[PDB]
């Protein structure tokens, strides 16, 4: 059946039709940055190969206004077209005089029209303030997965690969950057210029990519001769410098270590005031948040320089991984995005191993872990349909578990065989597409006994959830139990590599496991034996019988013994064991005694971490005598460590990183010096008038405390307008976040619906952020259920946002009560609302949470009360 007034559609099916391949699109937009629209015209040279009488492409609020197919052969310039819109699969059917013929090139045109978008998608308006004070707008691009078709009628499928020809028109003023060098720029009649762009080479739709706007760059080139170019408003070229020298050496370590040259003549990254995703690796000019690629010394941490390093290789990584080879379909966008996400962890550790992000890439790792051990979870390949559904396949998932479950296969291969595994894979793909299937035969290909790792992932990527593998220690037998890992089923296997040590030779024994269970036997009977091995691997481990007892008294007495990825892991596992109801809290909370030995930051950040947190949930709830307790437990221990804090910025990265740590806990403890300290900062940064320099590494932290007064906090919100730092705004931002007064949580919650003083793309971040205050869990969630209407005008459902809006306001209950608020306000959201994943994980992670307290809450009230004494 059919729409719009009248007629019928020749197509049901919200895919489109093999029939009508495109082989080239010839594209022109001639937007206007007063007017706010666009007018532009289109080209696509198809090819037919089943004889037809209609063509079908995608195409959204596009008001089309003229349409004619062209012949090569038959049929000389021009016969029209009868254009048919079936809105609700986004599609316009086109209408052909008489039957089309097999194995010929015709030409499909039309022009068309619209005003620029509001949104954070298609192609979009988006504003800047200049350091006078004045507003500036540029027009943008972002298509992944469904925007495509927004902007240009087209074949919106990621397999419709094909040449792009771009053109764009605009005033001197401006400048136009689009995936491709500039060959031309010809002056029009009344003064309006048009830019010509080298064809690109085969794309999918997703990647074009078009601006137009008055930033100013800093280029540079890689080794092998690419124009690395970073763009900014003109006022922040000086944020742009480490941008540039990373881009370079990763650049360089890319062509090297896949061992093929990226294809394109430059490379553009560019800072877009308004922007959704974190990033978009538009080939050839890729799209950042300010956040994610400027960086200013003054303002911005060691964190900061971590984290968009990170993105930076993040996004170079798709170049190959999404951009040369991409996946068929969204389904296995896993194959992109998990790809990228691990990449970071090799060219990071290559080029930068002083970031010593290693040490790091496990909380990736874990933080997945954590929403994989709920029935709510899902698998990394998973089948996808409405454009909602695809933004869904944007998480944590195909992202961090498809890098983490990588990093362990590459562990099982070797570095040497894998690197060897990718660079076939990529250059048999190199300029298509690829299945979730065809990475695995690549990679296990890389005689006559068989690797047959494929079944082994086949397993990862094909079923929800994370294996728990417990051991049971006999003298010198080792029972080996495996099941689904659960956080308080039947019918799942995992063929999942072990790997372990013994007290005796720190020495690596391998072995892989594929049935329900097996047992093996220890050359030599052993004090303790060790399973995951720097956790290189995606399973948790139980230990039954004394086995937990006697790790954590090797902590005790010699930690060193042991792995600090072990003694990483040991944290994490025993932790969640303690929710997996296999532990009981206290042996948890007793391995975090031998902290007061431990130097290797990542553990003893991560043991702060979940002491920390369980102060957060007793602080939300009105749990006083625990809070209170807890709260003077970690002023007590560790207080040597917190007292050898310096305010300033000195140490590696981990040493940054540990003091902002714990210099923040103490503050957020209302440590007495502490917050002297801060509290003096702040009043001479605020009575110097900015003069003053705050080290970025206590910026935060100063701030905050400094919002506490109405006089500061409202210095803070001045400062935040006319602040030249997307860096320090964030900062000063979560600074703003942390006050006590309602009505000025409240403030802030509206400044940012408006969208002019606190950019909309900040709404859901700031909301999570007063969230978890005590005195804002309210506020907020009352405001999102109040406002899911006009929230859901700004966002798209599901975008991160909307997905992220929910959760962050949610997530943390842990009452009866509340658990029925939000179970009722999902069934609510059920018109335009229903459905979203999230809100079932989210009702799962409440409940889990209500567990977790009856089930562990008093025997966290001891534990403390007999240190008291
Ligand atoms: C968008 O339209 C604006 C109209 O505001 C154009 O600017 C006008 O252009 C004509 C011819 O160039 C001039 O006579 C007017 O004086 C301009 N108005 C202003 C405020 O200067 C502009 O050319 C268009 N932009 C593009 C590149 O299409
Ligand atoms: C469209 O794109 C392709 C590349 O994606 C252009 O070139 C071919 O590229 C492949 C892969 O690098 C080379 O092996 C071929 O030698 C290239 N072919 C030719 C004839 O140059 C191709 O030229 C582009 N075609 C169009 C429609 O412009
Ligand atoms: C990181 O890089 C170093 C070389 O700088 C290498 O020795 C090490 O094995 C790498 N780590 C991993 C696990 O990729
Ligand atoms: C662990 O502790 C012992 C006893 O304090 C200490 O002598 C030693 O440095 C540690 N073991 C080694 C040599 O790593
Ligand atoms: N491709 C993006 C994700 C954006 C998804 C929404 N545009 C990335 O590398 O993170
Ligand atoms: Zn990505």
């Amino acid at each position: 059946p059919v729409a719009t007034n009248g007629e019928r559609f020749p197509w049901q099916e919200l895919r489109l039709p093999s029939v009508v391949i495109p082989l080239h699109y010839d594209l022109f937009v001639h937007p206007n940055l007063t007017s706010l629209d666009f007018v532009a015209s289109e080209k696509i040279e198809v090819l037919v190969s089943n004889a037809t009488q209609f063509i079908i492409l995608h195409s959204k609020d596009l008001e089309i206004t003229n349409a004619t197919l062209q012949s090569e052969e038959y049929m000389k310039p021009g016969k029209e077209l009868k254009v048919l819109s079936y809105p609700a699969h986004e599609q316009i059917a086109l209408l052909v005089p008489e039957k089309l013929t097999p194995h010929l090139k015709y030409y499909v045109a039309m022009d068309f029209q619209a005003k620029l978008g509001d949104g954070f998608e298609g192609f979009y308006k988006s504003t800047y303030r200049t350091l006078g004070g004045e507003t500036r707008i540029l027009a943008v691009t972002d298509f992944e997965p469904t925007q495509a078709r927004m902007a240009f009628p087209c074949f919106d499928e990621p397999l419709f690969k094909a040449n792009f020809s771009i053109k764009i028109r605009r005033e001197s003023r401006h400048i136009a950057l689009s995936n491709m060098p500039k060959v031309k720029t010809i002056e029009l009649e009344g003064g309006l210029l048009e830019d010509h762009f080298e064809t690109t080479v085969k794309m999918s739709t997703y990647l074009v990519a078009y601006i137009v706007c008055d930033f100013h760059s800093l280029s540079g080139f890689t080794s092998s001769g690419v124009k690395v170019s970073i763009y900014a408003s003109p006022d922040k070229r000086n944020q742009t410098h480490y941008a540039l020298q990373a881009s370079l050496k990763l650049l360089d370590f890319y062509e090297k270590y896949f061992d093929i040259y990226y294809p394109l003549s430059k490379l553009d990254l560019i800072a877009i005031p308004d922007f959704a995703p974190g990033a978009m690796e538009n080939w050839g000019l890729i799209t950042y948040r300010e956040t994610s690629l400027l960086f200013d010394p003054k303002t911005s941490s060691a964190s900061d320089k971590l984290w968009v390093t990170r993105v930076i290789a993040h996004e170079l990584a798709h170049q190959w991984f999404g951009n040369l080879v991409t996946m068929e379909w969204w389904n296995d966008i896993w194959l992109n995005e998990g790809f990228a996400k691990y990449m970071e962890l090799i060219a990071v550790n290559a080029t930068y191993p002083e970031l010593q992000f290693d040490d790091y890439f496990l909380n990736v790792c874990f933080e997945v872990i954590t929403k994989d051990s709920l029935n709510s979870s899902r698998p990394i390949s998973k089948p996808a349909e409405t454009p909602t559904q695809i933004q869904e396949m944007f998480d944590e998932v195909s992202y961090n578990k498809g890098a983490c479950i990588l990093n362990m296969l590459k562990d099982f291969l070797g570095e040497e065989k894998f690197q060897k595994g990718i660079i076939q894979y990529l250059k048999k793909f190199s300029y298509r597409n690829a299945k979730n299937d065809d990475l695995w035969s690549s990679l296990s290909n890389s005689l006559g006994e068989n690797a047959e790792v494929k079944e082994m992932m086949t397993t990862w990527t094909l079923q929800k959830g994370i294996p728990l593998l417990v051991v049971k220690q006999d003298g010198c037998s080792l029972r080996l139990q495996q099941e689904r890992f659960l956080q308080g089923q039947e019918r799942y296997l995992w063929h999942i590599p072990l790997t372990y040590s013994t007290s005796s030779s720190n020495v690596i024994h391998r072995h892989i496991l594929k049935s329900k269970t097996d047992t093996l036997d220890l050359p030599e009977k052993t004090s303790w034996v060790k399973f995951n091995v720097d956790s290189n691997g995606y399973y948790i481990v139980h230990y039954e019988g004394h086995g937990w007892d006697q790790l954590i008294t090797q902590l005790n007495q010699n930690h060193t013994l042991l792995r600090p990825k072990d003694r990483v892991g040991l944290i994490h596992d025993v932790f969640q064991l303690v929710g997996a109801g296999r532990l009981t809290l206290d042996k948890a909370l007793d391995m975090t005694y031998y902290l007061q030995h431990e130097t290797s930051s990542p553990a003893l950040l991560e043991g702060l971490s979940y002491l920390e947190s369980f102060y957060h949930m007793m602080d939300r709830r009105n749990i006083s005598d625990i809070s209170e307790n807890l709260k003077r437990y970690l002023l007590q221990y560790f207080k040597p460590v917190i007292d050898r804090q310096s305010w300033s910025d000195k140490g590696s990265v981990w040493d940054r990183m540990l003091r902002s740590a714990l210099l923040k806990l103490a503050c957020d403890l209302n440590h007495a010096p502490c917050i002297q300290k801060a509290a003096e900062l702040f009043s001479q940064w605020m009575e110097s008038s900015g003069k003053l320099n705050i080290p970025t590494d206590v910026l935060k932290i100063v701030y905050s405390v400094g919002a506490q007064t109405t006089a500061g906090w409202n210095y803070l919100l001045e400062q935040y307008e006319l602040s030249m730092s997307s860096a320090e705004q964030n900062k000063i931002l979560y600074a703003l976040s942390t006050s006590k007064h309602q009505e000025k949580l409240l403030k802030l919650i509206e400044l940012g619906m408006e969208g002019k003083v606190i950019k909309t793309q900040n709404l859901a971040a700031l909301l999570h952020a007063i969230a978890r205050r005590p005195k804002g869990q309210q506020l907020a969630w009352d405001f999102v259920r109040e406002n899911w209407t006009h929230l859901l005008k700004k966002f798209d459902l599901g975008s991160y946002d909307i997905r992220m809006i929910i959760s962050g306001t949610t997530a943390h209950f842990s009452s009866k009560d509340k658990l029925q608020e939000v179970k009722l306000f999902f069934e609510s959201l059920e018109a335009q609302g229903s459905h979203l994943d999230i809100f079932q994980t989210v009702l799962e992670t409440i409940t889990k949470n209500i567990k977790w307290l009856e089930k562990n809450l008093p025997t966290l009230r001891t534990w403390l009360m007999v240190n008291t004494r």
